[PDB]
């Protein structure tokens, strides 16, 4: 529900966003 999980994005490599989320890179986010 809440969904806490403090993730470092491997798209880019920052923390507070899944890869999906990681719009940065292009490849799943
Ligand atoms: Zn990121």
């Amino acid at each position: 529900a809440q969904q806490r999980k403090v993730i470092r994005c491997w798209n880019c490599g920052k923390e507070g966003h899944s890869a999906r989320q990681c719009r940065a890179p292009r490849r799943q986010g």
